[PDB]
């Protein structure tokens, strides 16, 4: 149970105004002859251009909406569109460029899938709404064969060039022409009624029709997160290491410890309520406090609403660590992810929500200020009650009201504490950098952290 068998029955009703009279009956196979490729019985890792929804949600990186509409084949341009945001009109003789032959097309497209897909993806995934144009489209800049590597490394290759008759990943395909073994997806497919928009809108109002092909080229991408991690969740799936995940988690558990830490120090809650992932630890093992857990999974749609969360948490403190809710109670401590953040780890995502893969897929519900009425930002701090000492860290006197130590209280900061500071102050820049946004209780005062040496 691996790929998308070449002989699954292929729905031909979406494609049949812009191909009228096409078979009823048709699968992969055919479609794929169809559109001018041979497949040639090779069992030589690319069994189908189309694939498995299962394998498209594994590659959800590689996802570029793409769709194709005729301004007046042969006998008119065609206007490209792809959920970059970007339209090109070819010609057979928001971005708009008006009409140029197919050699420059698809120098341009090899160009703008390298950029995009290059620290993303070791392939590209086409994700359509079918109605012809798009699959006839793309014996113009697209060619088939065996699985090959880059001739520069040993990436897969994703292009290939007619001019030195060589192949390249996203990396080393610059000045390549033709997009080499892309796989595609037909949402259509999926059982659907009515047209993309009239889907689309079901779920998101954020993307609109400005009857262009890139828009409906994001909005067809969009229906297909919506459906494959908005309204369907699977955590068990695991995504490659990309970027600085790893840096970025041990970051986040780094300003967990620290934070609550210190809250819990200065104003001495009796009790913490941790409302999130049903798996989470005690941040701060040794903190004497009440721990109560709350579990609640990443919800992917909407925030929670608080009144049906907690139905006395008006005692002592709530955690939200990534638990998006719509208004938080003012005595909470808040960590939530700004799906607005530009990342290779955090993908568009639907209705304003944003898709972020992190060792797994999250679409995060749209960031909105509204939700942190009750409470202010948390001010940058680094806190220890650590004992000063080297061990064992360079030194170039550190100058700070943020670091909260007795060496500092003194006026003498100590090698440990100022390595220590400096490491806190690039996890936190880190975590920051990486969309995430902390909120406290107004009430809470660095200034009392200082008497928590005496
Ligand atoms: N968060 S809470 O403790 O108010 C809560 C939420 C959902 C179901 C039960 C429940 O507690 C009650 F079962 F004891
Ligand atoms: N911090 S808090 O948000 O739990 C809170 C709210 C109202 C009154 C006191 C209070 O405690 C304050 F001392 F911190
Ligand atoms: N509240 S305070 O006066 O101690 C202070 C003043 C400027 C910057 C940080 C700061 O807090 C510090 F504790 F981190
Ligand atoms: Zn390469
Ligand atoms: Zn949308
Ligand atoms: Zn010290």
């Amino acid at each position: 149970p691996t790929h998308l068998s070449v002989d699954t029955k292929f729905k031909t009703e979406g494609l049949c105004v812009d191909i009228p009279g096409i078979p009823k009956d048709m699968t992969y196979r055919r479609l794929i002859s169809m559109m001018g490729f041979k497949m040639n019985y090779q069992v030589n890792g690319y069994p189908n251009m189309f694939i498995t929804r299962e394998e498209a949600i594994r590659h959800v990186r590689a996802w570029i909406g793409f769709d194709v509409e005729g301004c007046h084949g042969t006998n008119l341009p065609l206007q490209l569109g792809f959920s970059t945001g970007v339209n090109l009109v070819a010609v057979p003789t928001p971005l708009m460029y008006k009409g140029l032959p197919w050699n420059v097309v698809r120098i341009k497209i090899v160009q703008m899938l390298s950029d995009t897909l290059k620290n993303l993806s070791d392939r590209v995934v086409f994700v359509l709404w079918a109605h012809g144009f798009e699959l006839t489209s793309m014996k113009y800049f697209v060619k088939i064969g065996p699985e090959r590597t880059c001739c520069l490394c040993d990436r897969r290759a994703t292009c290939f060039s007619t001019a030195s008759d060589t192949y390249a990943c996203w990396h080393h395909s610059i000045g390549f022409d033709y997009v080499y073994n892309p796989f595609m997806i037909d949402v259509q497919q999926w059982g659907f009624t009515g047209n993309l928009q009239s889907n689309h809108d079901l779920y998101c109002q954020v993307h609109g029709n400005a009857h262009v092909a890139s828009c409906d080229a994001i909005m067809t991408r969009c229906l297909a997160v919506h459906e494959c991690f908005v309204k369907r969740v699977d955590w068990t799936i695991e995504y490659p290491i990309i970027g600085d995940e790893l840096k970025i988690n041990a970051a986040c558990r780094k300003v967990q410890h620290m934070v609550v830490k210190a809250a819990l120090l200065a104003d001495k809650f009796p009790v913490l309520h941790d409302i999130g992932n049903p798996k989470a630890i005690k941040c701060v093992p040794q903190a004497d406090v009440e721990w109560k857990f709350y579990d609640a999974q990443p919800c992917s749609d909407k925030a929670y609403k608080i009144e049906e969360l907690f139905y006395k948490f008006t005692d002592g403190v709530c955690l939200f660590w990534n638990c998006n809710v719509d208004r938080y109670p003012a005595n909470s401590i808040v960590c939530r992810f700004d799906t607005r953040v530009l990342s290779n780890l955090n993908l568009p995502g639907c209705d304003g929500g944003s898709l972020y893969v992190n060792k797994h897929a999250f679409h995060t519900p749209a960031f909105d200020k509204s939700a942190f009425v009750n409470l202010k930002q948390l001010p940058f701090f680094y806190y220890s009650d650590s004992p000063c000492e080297s061990h064992g860290i360079d030194y170039v006197p550190l100058k700070s009201a943020t670091c909260i130590t007795r060496c500092n209280l003194g006026g003498a900061v100590c090698r440990h504490h100022a390595n220590e500071y400096r490491l806190y102050l690039d996890a936190y820049n880190m975590m920051i950098s990486a969309g995430f946004s902390l909120w406290v209780y107004k009430q809470f005062d660095t200034y009392n952290l200082w008497n928590t040496f005496t």
